[PDB]
């Protein structure tokens, strides 16, 4: 059947998401995990918390193991991973309080481990080109926005819906994120040049995280919670750690009852095709073999 | 009381500004920097001075130890540091022998240390997400223009004067900067895409120096020289006017500490050390 | 005095372009190169290939020891460095199949070794600030394009042709690559902001090879094989890629006999002292 593993960011360092079954601690070929993982149920639904930066939030977006994060939950069987991420708003109509069910991004990560294949000691054997077009699982994005509407959350869709009918709070059903590495913020220069590029929002923990999940052959989607405007805005508005925090109490609420709908729908759907497919997306992209 | 550190580039690997008191050979704990730090008095303002590319130009861009540069400034006492970076144009009104009192960057540098906080080697225990939507201390860049202006060198804001008043040489009062990793120059690809984004001048040392002295609590500014353009568009009068950019802006550097020393910086201090400790994602 | 190396890439990981002379396991400065050089002859023009995945592809690009691939060419006497990349195409008009002599390029790459020379102890001791603005050697830019003329393949010059008269396959007299880290492909965000910055095509292993090359006193061009459009827009492309490395093949073999049919001496000089006039470390400036 499926497992869901659970990837939280700021604000969801131990998000109590069920009855906590037990602790575990996993080893992994690229280091430990950012801490050890949670294990239970949500309802029937084998599911496993892990907090993406550890125990008093003391690893960076920058540091963070990523490999050794999406690995552990490869290892104990998770066949999806849904993510939380906090990020700032390029657009007037993103704002604190929204959602974005991402489908694209814009890397602009650098020095953090992004592959597990390669030619290094404490890598696979093997080189791996992944095709990463639209780099989430549809499927699995869908689960998220539906999750949503089944929660009574307001749901926009810009693909077919004008910036006139958009009702806040809501969830928007698309959006780009460009990723920077961090730990500083951007400068108003760069807000300015990453929203005349097109991008949506910004934040620094999205990548290499949603492309270690597709070599692993799992189904990954990331829900991001919109705490800011970044900074291209008037300088009361101009983002701080602050500010991110204080929109975040209010969010995370939503975000919850988002991720646990999510859960349940996955496991109440047969993904034995979509898993397959996974696994054969990761042999058909060895250019060694 | 106030004290000024200086970071000396591309012309400035051996200023000596000023008749010089002591040397300090010291060290840090991201390790040593680029060189001996050379102190002084500018009238009765404390400075130091250090060349960031060490005396030898030996060291070149992307393995300068700007976290061990900045360190070793706030570990003397300094309340300023005023940097100088050559840089090339991307845009038609700044021209060789011109000067830049940046206010923007857009960073294209990678593998640096770029942050003294983390899990890392040397980090301090922690994790800082500093602001930088405006990056330097605008009283200290205001300090700059207004040496310039001191020392007779004509000064244009384009966001408030007419063209006109672009009259060579000139301090452009604002400007952007793209950092890039280097050691080699960019493509002509890569400069028409930077003109393209609105960048005003291309460089490779200011990031991380200008975010690093931001978490270092300390006052910011750089004044860039306009060394030629970039390739979106003979070398001896080149370089003879890069000789009288490098005396131009050893006079503002000299002036600028003089005038840092006649305000009073008590609250501006305290406001940057107030910043680092808000910025402090563990501790909230 | 001419001497033409030759780093191949995907489809090119068992190269065999004449027959083996001398098979060179070698070791750099600034460590091992990708695989054992092999040393030969095109004609009376000595050659050297090295794959620059090694045999087994095995290397990703972005774990290539660019720098001592380079350097073991360079130690070897080679003049002259002949590249291929493979690539996704960003515009209309370049369609899997077509070649590209790359005359600009954008660098997105991160974490590789990208200069010989620095203060670290694996580096030559100086400071080199190379010009690169035309980052190719523009002289052998034009032999391959006149290689691809001799063996009677179609050149689409956007210069000085019409847009009608781009007949496929053609090798394409001259384009951009924005280069990218890897190993992942684009996604659909970044392959249209790339378009939209006017980009040709997007490849993995052009830089820092161009830069490292020129740092070394060495001519390079690169041809780069269009194997697909990027996704701005699995066995017809496998036999599409077959029939480029065929006249890839024919094109490196007829570049290097026009490279041996002239005179380099100027050449060769201009680009020994472009590297010494780019040091700006004070003692040796
Ligand atoms: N403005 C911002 N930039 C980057 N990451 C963020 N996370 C929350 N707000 C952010
Ligand atoms: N064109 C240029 N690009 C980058 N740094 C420079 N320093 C001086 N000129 C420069
Ligand atoms: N689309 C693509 N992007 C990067 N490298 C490639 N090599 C072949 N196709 C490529």
């Amino acid at each position: 059947k499926v497992k869901v593993g659970i990837i939280g960011g700021t604000g969801f360092d131990d998000p109590n998401l069920f009855k906590k079954v037990g602790v575990r601690q996993v080893t992994t070929p690229f280091g430990k995990p950012s801490d050890t993982l949670v294990e239970g149920f949500v309802g029937d639904v084998a599911c496993v918390v892990l907090p993406r930066h550890g125990k008093g939030h003391l690893i960076p977006p920058s540091e963070v193991n990523y490999r050794a994060n999406v690995w552990a939950l490869k290892d104990l069987g998770c066949t999806h991973i849904l993510a939380t991420n906090a990020c700032g708003s390029l657009q007037e109509d993103l704002v604190p309080g929204d959602f974005v069910v991402l489908n694209q991004f814009m890397d602009k990560t650098w020095g953090r481990e992004n592959t597990f294949y390669g030619s290094k000691p404490d890598s696979l054997k093997g080189v791996l080109h992944m095709p990463m077009a639209e780099p989430f699982c549809e499927r699995t994005r869908q689960i998220l926005i539906q999750a949503a509407r089944n929660k009574s959350i307001n749901v926009y869709d810009k693909k077919t819906m004008d910036k006139s009918a958009c009702i806040h709070p809501c969830v928007h059903a698309e959006g780009s994120a460009v990723t920077i590495n961090g730990p500083r913020f951007s400068t108003r220069c760069e807000s300015f040049i990453h929203k005349a590029m097109g991008l949506d929002i910004v934040n620094m923990t999205l990548v290499p995280e949603v492309s270690l999940a597709r070599e692993a052959g799992l189904s990954y989607a990331s829900i991001a919670i919109v705490t800011d405007f970044d900074c291209w805005k008037s300088e009361e508005e101009h983002v701080c750690v602050d500010m991110v925090l204080e929109q975040f109490r209010k969010s995370v609420v939503h975000v919850r009852e988002i991720l646990l709908e999510a859960v349940a729908l996955i496991g109440a759907e047969d993904w034995t095709k979509t898993i397959e497919a996974n696994k054969a997306l990761v042999m058909s992209s060895r250019q060694d073999l």
